[PDB]
């Protein structure tokens, strides 16, 4: 009936699943209406996985596709594609207008959520199946926004992290608890709770959820939020590892002080992601990604650890380079593929494609999952934005 | 088994669901065969919602798409798209030839209905699943025509409003009662019954239906038709509110006389729409739309009331502007999304796009549903018809 | 379980269902890969109807589409589209290579059949679901060929009419009886059996089938074949009505002699069609089509009769003109839409489109079904082949 | 429940099913995004058959499609199409990145497998439904590679042949045994086991599998591998027939020595295929293909035999020419269509299309299945690569 976390399929590394690269098909002579997009993620039911993303109400090639750099507009929508369908106009399914999104399947129906509206009075609407069942208005009136990756559903309840407030200062996250799309509860995040954008969330055992977030203002360490679904509580932490996962970031281990010390830099950031191995009682291994560059959104390197990331300052263990340092790599996202016997967690990579500042912008999506013993291959796009018609 | 009205999901305002905007993809360089269309509406089964519309047997760009301004021809068909699919040639499904349409799902099968034929001897055909099960010929031999929005099915019977007669004079509506597409009964509309085109209809409780119509000849007040499905009767009224909902219209409250007094103007009009909150016994709130302009089809403003619209001349309560006054806005339509626990009513807006008189004509469709506490955002198209190839 | 004929939904005329017109989308500026085709027909399961046709392994516009006039080649295939999908490359489903075809659903699985091979040694292959279960080689080694419309399945057995032999002389038809695609029996057609191409077949009651065919060599009267599925016998007749249904044809009633007298002309012909009303015991009304012109394939006129067409020379009763005489109209085909409570028979019209002799050739398909009391409207294409890119 | 081999539908020859030819639609004026590809094959579940192939992350026409000659890159993916859908961008479904592939359905879920990674450290990943359940790293670190045709699933276990090692020397094949995508066992191939690439495999009775392979280094005779699924053993043989099936090859019967003697030539080769008739206990007839030319990959000729191909040096019996000798014909592949009453085996032909060395490269796929008594027709492409835009 209801979705719930199982023990994960055994795996000791990350290996490539597939890649979607729609703008390979937007060159001279081509015959495709491709969908430029940003903030992609993947979410799955027991029947099918789907690639979700935020579009701009336009295809490429096309005269209007110059707006695709914008973060927020009346044009953007949360859309999705069956996973493995290329990202073309006829394959696209529109779910909700809005410019920040999340989605997750509870075992019976999809929940889709987007934020729509002006910056100072936006509203999250939650769609359950075909009906808008939930509505959650901005509480700090400064760009209400959510995960840009899948939410987590356990035992008929879904858990969504939202944040509202300045990009350059304190902004308090909230855990929304939904039931058939209705917001039935808000959970206050205690502990280290002054930031936490764009969380990538995965269940760590049968009843707990762990989210890896972005602190855009205070620290190059990523915030971590843990949710106890039985107690209905949430606590924020700062990831303690010397291997800082945000971009931009200082040299590894150079932040002086306790685990929860911000550091002197910390402005700016990017959505990050992780994967894991777990039994029904505990997570036994974690897998992390960060950029190759400590200053630009370029490259992707995988790491792993068997320590608790909220307690240990130990450096992470290098897995290898999944995207070379010369290749733009922007957001990454966590997701889980449910199975009848075991679950599997994965990391998707937003390989960015752009003609430049305030010009055409989109991506290619590469997917790696927890399986095997060594990284198999790195990913490239072989798309030159200059070649896009 | 059979569809029947449930209590609606709680909601105190209208908030945006999604928007379809196919002709964003018909610009120079684009690679899409988009479907120009008019009189769109949405109807849902428990499985899926669908966007229905009347096409012209052509795509845009294309050499033949200059006929898309015509109301009636041998080219038009009732077609549909899964809701959320963009309106392209490969996504389209053709149901019936004809130039006035409606459709509704009874819980087991779709009923589709169109009027086909010459102006003076048209015929409504009703398709149930894959078979044409019903046929209803013109009774006044002057453009038989129907709702251009979904019909209402209760307990295995579907209710369709048709009208026949002059656009500028008395034309008597009829309620057709269908069972598996067969017209089993005609219900005579008593009361105020001299006009009533293009009705948008919703169940007001377990057994009654209310339709909001267009009087093209006599009044800027909209006619309202109520159907008692148990008694098998229908009665027409004139909406009494000072906030007149048709276009063109005089200043609010300036019509002198009783609730049912026409007023001195009243020629012309446009299809209108409403939404509601209801329990199984009674409607508890109504939501209305009208244009911003009192003379042109431009803009869309939402209103609400807890009064009976056939009894109260009280002004409606402003919700806010859903489409700015500088933006063409033509038809609007009511529809209902059925759910397993509650139903939800919505209003769709036909945001018109045209190069001018007897030139290319189509639209974008924005959808708002009853949910939340304040209007979230207004809608735009950002399509300039001059840019369409 | 198994498909079997029910009493037909009540109806006293033919009225338009829909029309497919893919080459409206093949004009300058258009963005569609349309499928040029000939010999279309429709066949239905209880789930969906499908438009079948014979393609040429090409789309229009395209450099190779000049071969679309050919009757037989290694390029042609039996393909199909969900009924209501427009005839584009991405909507097409390929079933079998070959240049003469038929298909019918027995209640459990589709049977598809085509003839493939050279003129002097062609082979019919029969596909049941996904497997080729049947094979029937040419028996006269002179263009084995079949109905170009749906076969008829009763009680798990399907009935297919095939013919082999000269187009200008005696060619003996055979009734093939199939079970899960395997040819289990050949039925010898007795009586008037020297011709009978391209039969359109419908059940006339619970256990009998009637086929309306084309005599390409001897007569402007159409041959009729009746099959008794219980006895497993078939007998050929000549339609006796003064209203001769083939093209070309002499003036009505001018053939002198008995019902089975050929007449002095009779060379050439075209596939024809009929529809009917029936109970479980007997057919009570028949509906026929023929061209407007007695010499060219142009126009379509509907007729009806309550007489036995193998016994009565009475003229048929005019219903009206479904396609005007200035409009090319080639093949027509019979088909039946099964229902849970009643069945419905229909006639489809191949409205031909061509640039001329040995040039680009395709069609538009208009569908009329037995319902109502008067013909609703005639059909046009509004496609000028000169405009096709 | 689980898939297992049944007796095959009776048939004594090979006859054409269908052909897919997407690049007929890539000519001047055409409107299709076609998918250039190589190493196609077909695999079926009880619900549907699917055409699998290895793409290049590009469509034709398009600026990037010049890489389509490459064997291995970071661009290639195992993709599939419902069998009968033409090979266009919107019809394509991406399963796994990689440049050597196989897939097979066990009765419950699809298993997909590809090899990804650099030549010296590639990794096979196995996807079961939506999850990557298996991982198998290169064991000789010299281009791990697999069948390029469907694997065989019996009683919940699937059997995949892999090889690793030099293309010009000894390379040891391994039989991988999978259960829900997990590699549970490796079976050592005994006997003649120094080569065996690109095996086409079919069950020969209820419990045994026979694979027809390519020896790229030692012999023009094809290796044959038999798997006993009950004992869990595999043994390699050399096909003994004087009618040598590989290309290039010496004159028939001119290899001097025993059945297992290599011969003095033997360098180079091509993937080959066979089909069969079987009961639940034994194979009763085998059908083989080879090229017309003994030196180039051109043409296709069918043969048959009732002898054991590992024991008899008897020449095979000619069936006839399926593709004329002037037409390029590259890989061929075995596959089986499961049925409820009987199974059917088939051979697909990769009819190659290329502009030349290190230029655009793709194919057309023709399918022949075991049915009937004589070959019905040969196949052509009528695609001139010079005409491709
Ligand atoms: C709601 C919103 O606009 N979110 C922004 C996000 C945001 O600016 C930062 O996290 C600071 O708050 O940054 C960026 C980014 O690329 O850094 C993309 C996101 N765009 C979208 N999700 N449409
Ligand atoms: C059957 C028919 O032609 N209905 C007309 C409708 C009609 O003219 C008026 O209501 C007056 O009767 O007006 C208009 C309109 O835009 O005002 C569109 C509709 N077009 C279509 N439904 N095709
Ligand atoms: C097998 C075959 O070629 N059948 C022909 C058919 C035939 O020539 C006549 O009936 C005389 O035998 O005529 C014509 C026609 O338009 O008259 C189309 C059919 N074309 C196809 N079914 N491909
Ligand atoms: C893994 C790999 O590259 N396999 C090659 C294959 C291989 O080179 C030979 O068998 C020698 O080992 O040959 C060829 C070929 O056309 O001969 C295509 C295959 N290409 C692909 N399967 N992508
Ligand atoms: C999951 O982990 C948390 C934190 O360690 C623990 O409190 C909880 O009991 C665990 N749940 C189960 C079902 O073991
Ligand atoms: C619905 O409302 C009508 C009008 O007020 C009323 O007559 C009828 O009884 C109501 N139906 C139910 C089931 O309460
Ligand atoms: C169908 O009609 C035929 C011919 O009139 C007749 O012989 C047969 O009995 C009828 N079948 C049934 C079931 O009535
Ligand atoms: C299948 O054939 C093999 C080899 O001849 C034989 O050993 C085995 O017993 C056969 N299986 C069955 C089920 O007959
Ligand atoms: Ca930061
Ligand atoms: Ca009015
Ligand atoms: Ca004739
Ligand atoms: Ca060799």
């Amino acid at each position: 009936e209801w979705r719930f976390p199982k023990s994960t399929c055994p795996g000791r590394s990350l290996q490539k699943m597939l890649q979607l690269n729609p703008h390979r098909h937007a060159t001279a002579g081509s015959q495709a209406a491709t969908i430029p997009n940003r903030e992609p993620f993947i979410s799955c039911s027991q029947d099918e996985c789907r690639l979700f993303t935020l579009d701009h109400d336009v295809s490429t090639p096309g005269a209007y596709d110059g707006i695709t750099w914008e973060d927020r507009s009346k044009r953007r929508r949360l859309v999705s594609f069956p996973l493995g369908s290329e990202l073309t106009l006829d394959n696209m399914k529109v779910h909700l207008s809005g410019w920040s999104g999340t989605a997750c399947h509870d075992g019976k129906e999809w929940t889709y959520a987007t934020v729509n509206g002006p910056d100072n009075s936006a509203v999250m609407r939650l769609k359950y199946g075909d009906q808008i069942r939930g509505s959650f208005p901005s509480y700090a009136n400064n760009i209400l926004r959510t995960q840009e990756s899948e939410c987590v559903c356990i035992d008929g309840k879904c858990y969504i992290i939202v944040i509202d407030g300045p990009a350059g200062g304190t902004a308090t996250p909230k855990v929304l608890v939904t039931r058939e799309g209705e917001v039935t509860s808000e959970i206050i995040v205690t502990g280290r709770n002054k930031m936490g954008e764009e969380c990538s969330c995965l269940a760590t055992n049968r009843t707990w959820i762990e989210c890896l977030c972005r602190d855009n203002a205070f620290s190059a360490k990523r915030p971590i939020i843990r949710i106890d679904t039985v107690a209905g509580t949430a606590r924020g932490y700062l990831m303690c590892s010397d291997t800082y996962l945000d971009t931009p970031r200082p040299a590894d281990g150079s932040i002086t002080g306790s685990c929860e010390t911000d550091g002197t830099s910390g402005g700016g950031g990017v959505k990050g992601a992780f994967a894991l191995s777990r039994t029904t009682e505990a997570t036994t291994e974690r897998f992390y990604v960060r950029t190759v560059s400590s200053s630009a959104r370029s490259g992707a390197v995988f790491y792993k650890t068997t320590d608790d990331p909220t307690e240990s300052n130990n450096p992470l263990t290098l897995i290898g380079t999944a995207v070379g340092g010369a290749i733009p790599m922007w957001y990454s996202f966590s997701f889980e593929i449910p199975g009848k016997v075991c679950d599997q967690t994965c990391i998707g990579l937003e390989m960015g494609l752009t003609m430049g500042h305030q010009l055409w912008t989109s991506n290619s999506v590469a997917v790696y999952c927890v399986i095997g013993d060594n990284l198999d291959w790195d990913s490239t796009t072989d798309v030159v934005p200059a070649d896009i018609v």
